[PDB]
């Protein structure tokens, strides 16, 4: 009669990670790698030898920055010429030229020097998701929903669905990330009635607050704000600096220039942040770190707080700006979406929950997931084909 339908993917094609989910069983599965891990890096590494995606290219980044690729999101769907895209070119150690005022990436590769637009580089990233979904599911899988920001105009949105019909995939649609992000919550299946939702997306980089009106299921973005030199990153480059002042202090060294020694810093930093989200403390351990000397320390999340105190702070001036622009009071939004990891980060937490005087904040979803975890609940939706009954 009629076969088997294949499930359909949600996939969160992220600026520095990528996430992707299946809605089956009447619940979502955030699909982990065959690294175990359940986000994977949006980074495509050349070689003599291999192209390397997600995992496998991030860990070779370090002796290879020229031909590992990462930030394609940055360049999707914009001109060359774009002031955005002439300003993040000093930051990237891989080399951007200009195609008809068109950005390319362009790498060594299999012997030859090769150029790639941002949206092949994201169709690589999106090969990776299709088969890490099918190594769970068993069969290959055609149909995906794909997120953006939902700043995205008509360029980018479609650079990104050319990306997934270069990766094989049919793209059911196109979902704004704060979108996917309530969906997950069924903060569209609450009935009748509009509902205000503030989605607060703290990423790698860069900062989203965006406030939807939700009515009888149907989603108007009212606002958008953020900061685009905030995230992560910054947070761990104040830990840097920190401890490279401490070993200073410590052994009358400056480790400052030696890259291996800044790096391997940089890697244990980052570490000990995430700790200290579940933990008041977290040491820090680095054999031989510079001139065979050990570095056997310790940070409590109190030092780490106040030196991102400025850093978290600032998280609030574009709530408040969202705010004014969607013509809001705090107390007249309905929920508190987190999204990206850096939210797991405790004192963040306390200050936005604060702000909303005392409220609760829906972190239930893991905040690196819940964008995917929409996506592949509105997938499923898009692909039912019920016939009525009389
Ligand atoms: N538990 C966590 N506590 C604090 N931060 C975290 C955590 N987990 C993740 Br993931 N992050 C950060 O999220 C960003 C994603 O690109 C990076 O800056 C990660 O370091
Ligand atoms: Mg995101």
């Amino acid at each position: 009669g009629s076969m088997a339908k294949a499930a359909a993917i949600g996939i969160d094609l992220g600026t520095t990670y990528s996430c992707v989910g299946v809605f089956q069983h009447g619940k979502v599965e955030i699909i982990a790698n065959d690294q175990g891990n359940r986000t994977t890096p949006s980074y495509v590494a050349f070689t003599d030898t291999e192209r390397l995606i997600g995992d496998a290219a991030k860990n070779q980044v370090a002796l290879n920055p020229q031909n590992t690729v990462f930030d394609a999101k940055r360049l999707i769907g914009r001109k060359f010429g774009d002031p955005v895209v002439q300003s993040d070119m000093k930051h990237w150690p891989f080399q951007v030229i200009n195609d008809g005022d068109k950005p390319k990436v362009q790498v060594s590769y299999k012997g030859e020097t090769k150029a790639f637009y941002p949206e092949e580089i994201s169709s690589m990233v999106l090969t990776k998701m299709k088969e890490i979904a099918e190594a769970y599911l068993g069969y290959p899988v055609t149909n995906a929903v794909i997120t953006v920001p939902a700043y995205f105009n008509d360029s980018q949105r479609q650079a990104t669905k050319d990306a997934g019909v270069i990766a094989g995939l049919n793209v059911l649609r196109i979902i704004n990330e704060p979108t996917a992000a309530a969906i997950a919550y069924g903060l569209d299946r609450t009935g009748k009635g509009e509902r205000n939702v503030l989605i607060f997306d703290l990423g790698g980089g860069t900062f989203d607050v965006s406030i939807l009106t939700i009515d009888d299921g149907i989603f108007e973005v009212k606002a958008t704000a953020g900061d685009t030199h905030l995230g992560g990153e910054d947070f761990d480059n104040r830990l840097v600096n920190h401890f490279v002042e401490e070993f200073k202090r410590k052994h009358k060294k400056d480790i400052s220039q030696n890259k291996r020694a800044v790096r391997r810093l940089r890697t244990a930093c980052e570490r000990a942040k995430r700790t200290l989200s579940s933990s008041t403390q977290a040491s820090l351990e680095i054999d031989s770190l510079f001139e065979g000397i050990d570095f056997y320390t310790s940070i409590t999340r109190a030092r780490f707080e106040e030196l991102c105190s400025d850093l978290f702070r600032s998280t609030l001036e574009p709530v408040e700006k969202a705010l004014r622009d969607a013509k809001l009071d705090k107390a007249q939004i309905h929920d508190l979406v987190l999204v990206g990891g850096s939210t797991r980060i405790p004192k963040v937490q306390k200050l936005l929950q604060d702000f909303f005087n005392g409220r609760d904040l829906n972190k239930s979803i893991n905040p690196d997931e819940a964008v995917a975890y929409g996506a592949a609940v509105q997938a499923a939706i898009l692909i039912k084909s019920t016939r009525a009954a009389a």
